[PDB]
């Protein structure tokens, strides 16, 4: 952050957060390009993977900068342009989660994106390391959340829907309804199962059905369904909480 004995000092922390902002803007540009298109091509998926890897590395570098905690680095990042990049990443996460959860051809992209989300939340926690009551860092984080209120609401509703799924599948209804250990369940019976468990609304039920990969024999595996969706929550959702 500062070179005491040198005539000239360069703020590597600020340079890193500036590059983070630039790569976030590029990722948002590809998001806005691909939002209209229904499916992501192989070229686009591969470019997204590279961008997510780069952003993840930058977030790890910032976390290593600020952990310990380094109060000077924390203040520098708090007054830097980090919050705008975080807002952009929150928008991208909140929309790409909804977009990529439905189709089963974006599994790796969804996993990489939400690993990036977990790393960003870890960086935010490291920013909050060594906090004080009514601190400037906490105030700025609250301001950033208020700015990104809608995206945070979408992410929280996503997490709630995919966290209630484990309770749904661990309820006794499946245990008595499907004596088989394979766990293949028909789509109609799975719809009836949600409608009986009664903790999902109609829109949530339809969205979860759309996310559920349909089979030609309609025998979707709720075990792999919960393993793919619930487990990313309780990992990123816990950090958010």
């Amino acid at each position: 952050r500062t070179q005491t004995g040198n005539n000239t000092t360069v703020n590597i922390i600020i340079s890193t957060v500036d590059y983070l902002l630039r790569v976030q803007e590029s990722i948002s540009d590809f998001y806005w390009y691909y939002s209209g298109k229904d499916v992501i091509d192989e070229q686009g998926q591969r470019n997204f993977s590279k961008a997510i890897q780069v952003a993840k590395q930058v977030f790890n570098t910032l976390t290593e900068y600020i952990q310990g905690p380094c109060t000077g680095n924390q203040q520098s990042l708090a007054h830097s342009r980090l919050w705008d990049a975080v807002v952009g990443f929150l928008h991208v996460f909140a929309h790409m989660q909804m977009k990529l959860s439905q189709d089963s051809s974006q599994i790796e992209l969804l996993k990489e994106l939400m690993d990036l989300q977990k790393d960003m939340v870890v960086m935010l926690l490291s920013m909050l390391e060594g906090n004080v009551v009514n601190g400037t860092i906490g105030k700025q984080m609250v301001d950033m959340l208020v700015e990104s209120s809608n995206n945070v609401e979408m992410i929280l509703k996503f997490f709630d829907m995919f966290l209630k799924l484990k309770d749904l599948t661990s309820s006794d209804t499946f245990k008595e309804y499907d004596p088989d250990g394979k766990g293949v369940i028909s789509k109609r019976d799975f719809h009836k199962a949600m409608e009986s468990h009664k903790h999902y609304t109609q829109s949530e039920t339809e969205f979860l059905l759309s996310c559920a990969e349909t089979d030609e024999n309609e025998t979707l595996d709720y075990e792999e369904f919960v393993k793919r969706f619930h487990e990313p929550a309780k990992d990123i959702g816990f950090n958010v909480a």
